[PDB]
């Protein structure tokens, strides 16, 4: 038993890092197949990054002018492109160690496992949501650009994040891999906000299911509420609205506990009205959201990869 | 900037993990050079786990007795000894990924990184700390033994846990890699209790400084303490004594942020006494003592491997 905060294995993502230098600024890329991925803000100078032209900055680099390194192999970058806001750089070798992947969009709510690196090593590994402002609490120094998030399905690399930027709050932002940010933000540096989050409901009731799972029931009372009831509750508390979409994904694990997806809206009410009285759930003292309906079944039933 | 409790990449011992099955229990291994390293009650039926005589179990086993699953390559064991509570089986094939590694007893309060797997696949990375009553709360189903917990140094890993044991409470309890418990527990399932458990208080101040260096400043105050006076109040609220060797430790994250280890002190000494009134530090309502002075360094100037 036991419930922790899990990141999948990262192996298979470290085996496809590199670094990207261009100019005197250095991130890191994603090398799959011959195509190495990075934020196309490596092409600026420190002067630059008010507002760049990026098509014309690119226009005005030639291929030797990247220099991608892998361990101590140097790769040659035989073409270069720019999809949105990621440069994709053509190199003479694939990688052998290119894992199954696909690239993938996540929903706010969504998590997943960041592979923080720098100069193309990795520092850690941490797991996280995507907020619902489309922004992400994560960890991420100068040069951290170009580590990338990712999900693992039995053997299959779900790419859907590539770090760009952090937001003074110290929220960090960030592009899906086909180089388009999740929420309303540009890489450059003009000031940006990220706006109202909320806290992701359905994954709190997935943690609470998760408490129960391993013992912790105090909480489980004896009324019952409405979806819309609940909704009525939850908006007061900026809480994201709980959709019959959320309800059916809940129920596998309303099915493994015998808790009605209601019953345990209802306790969640509670604890919203009237807080938790000094007591502990799964060893926090404030609710958790940062786990789907999936990662408790996942590491629950001890899914493996 | 952000601060996230982060594992350490997980690459390099994935590429060690193997399945070990004796007779009809499976758990986990630890395949490095010739030689891999399992908990030895994998040799027990259901029902000899009461009280096994674990040299009298392994006596009656040939070789040919354990089932050493890499992937899906078949190891040959050509030996099979006991030190302690591990197995070491003598495999025929040197493992082609074996790292530069080092076998490491670490003491209460250093945080290590658990890699769970079943079957000798991995399932997740998480990050934990050896708690003072020598348990770990880990999160670890039936099949998790033979997983280990680690620390990479650059390049070398340092092996330090190998999972064993549940205890009532939902807590963990294991061995090193040469085979003696952490705490007082015996691998049988005789009645057990890991016994006072207490809050690590040299972490709690690291991550005290974690907080100034992301910009939670709320609770530095004007008072100051003496180590004497300030480890009256911590043995109060059942944290650990605070030594000088302690406060050494602290010294490089006090002249990153110039405040001073005894005033921090005084600060937790306030928080300890009067709570925090429903703020948050880095995002917690309660003092957070899994991360070391090293791990705040560590992750604050974004050291790799
Ligand atoms: C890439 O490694 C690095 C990672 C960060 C964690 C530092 N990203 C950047 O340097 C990035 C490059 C730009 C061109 C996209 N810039 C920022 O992330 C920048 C961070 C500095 C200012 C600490 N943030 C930023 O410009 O935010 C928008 C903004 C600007 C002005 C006022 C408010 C908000
Ligand atoms: C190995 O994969 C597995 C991992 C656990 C997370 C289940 N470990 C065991 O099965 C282990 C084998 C024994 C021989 C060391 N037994 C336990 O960990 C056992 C767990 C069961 C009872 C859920 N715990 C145990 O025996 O604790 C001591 C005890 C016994 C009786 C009363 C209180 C405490
Ligand atoms: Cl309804
Ligand atoms: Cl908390
Ligand atoms: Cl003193
Ligand atoms: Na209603
Ligand atoms: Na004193």
């Amino acid at each position: 038993s036991g419930f922790r905060k899990m990141a999948f294995p990262s192996g298979k993502v470290e085996g496809c890092m590199v670094q990207v230098t261009c100019g005197t600024t250095t991130l890191n890329g994603l090398w799959l197949d011959d195509v190495v991925y990075c934020p196309r803000h490596v092409i600026c100078t420190s002067e630059d990054m008010l507002n760049p032209n990026y098509e014309d900055l690119l226009i005005r680099k030639s291929n030797h002018n990247f220099l991608v390194q892998a361990g101590n192999v140097q790769l040659r970058v035989i073409g270069h492109s720019m999809q949105n806001c990621v440069l994709k750089l053509k190199v003479d070798t694939a990688n052998p160690k290119t894992p199954k992947y696909k690239f993938v969009r996540i929903q706010p709510g969504q998590t997943f496992s960041v592979l923080a690196c720098y100069n193309g090593s990795p520092s850690g590994v941490y797991q996280c949501a995507m907020r619902p402002n489309f922004t992400i609490k994560g960890s991420f120094l100068n040069g951290s650009c170009g580590s990338v998030g990712f999900n693992i399905d039995y053997d299959c690399v779900s790419f859907c994040y590539m770090h760009h930027m952090e937001l003074p709050t110290g929220v960090h932002a960030g592009t899906d891999l086909e180089g388009n940010f999740y929420g309303p933000f540009v890489d450059r540096q003009t000031a940006q906000a990220a706006g109202t989050d909320t806290t992701i409901t359905v994954n709190v009731l997935a943690w609470l299911y998760a408490a129960v799972i391993n013992g912790d029931r105090w909480f489980l009372n004896r009324f019952t509420t409405t979806l819309n009831d609940f909704n009525l509750v939850a908006m007061k508390y900026n809480y994201e609205p709980l959709t019959q979409d959320h309800v059916d994904i809940l129920g596998p694990l309303s099915a493994q506990t015998g808790i009605a997806v209601l019953d345990m809206c209802a306790s969640l009410k509670e604890l919203l009205q009237n807080g938790m009285n000094g007591r502990t759930i799964l060893g926090s003292a404030l609710l958790e959201d940062e786990f789907t309906p999936f990662d408790v079944v996942r590491q629950c039933s001890g899914v493996t990869f």
